RNA sequence: AUCCAGUGGAA
């Protein structure tokens, strides 16, 4: 959730609400399936967001699904928040004194700011990754957040040419 | 009734 909204989406994401409970990507692929190639469906507790390759396939499905049922409940699909790409980079550090909370405070106390922070490692290696709202923060982070000496450790933030947004929940 | 897109403030 965020206070900044626009409601001027690319006409592709479709927000659903009146789910049963065990929907879990088992009937969206059937209802939204014949409507278009459907890039992805992100169902989660209390709602879902289907997405299409064309503004036409999305509008068509909403026009036909916002007035029927898949769970003995009246559906009322509407347009979702604005689909958007974001940036990410690979970072290295030390297996101590770190959590995604500290990399958020670290990044924001220099000049830049992270939209998300991670420390994906099984044995906790200190290494992780950082997210950015655009490339103009990535190309700066590798010069400002690079090797600044954090807690006596060292941040090796560098661009690995991040993949597209993570698929599904 | 109704908004997440790595379902996060130590998690």
């Amino acid at each position: 959730m965020h206070h900044r909204q626009e409601g001027e989406l690319s006409n592709t994401r479709l927000f659903v609400r009146p789910f049963p409970l065990d929907v879990q990507e088992s009937e969206l692929n059937e209802i939204f399936g014949p409507f278009g190639p459907m890039k992805e469906v992100k169902i989660l507790n209390g709602f879902a967001f289907v997405e299409f390759e064309e503004a036409e396939s999305a509008a068509k499905a909403i026009e036909e699904v916002h007035g029927k049922s898949f769970a003995n409940q009246p559906l009322e699909v509407v347009y979702s928040k604005l689909p958007a790409k974001r940036y990410r980079i690979t970072m290295k550090n030390l297996p101590e004194g770190c959590s995604w909370q500290d990399l958020k405070d670290l990044a924001r106390e220099n000049s830049l700011e992270t939209t998300f922070s991670s420390v994906n490692t099984r044995d906790f290696d200190g290494t992780g990754a950082l997210e950015f709202p655009s490339e103009e923060i990535l190309v700066e982070a590798l010069e400002r957040l690079n090797n600044i000496e954090f807690r006596g450790s060292v941040i090796t933030v560098e661009r690995d040419d991040n993949p597209p947004p993570i698929r599904r929940s």
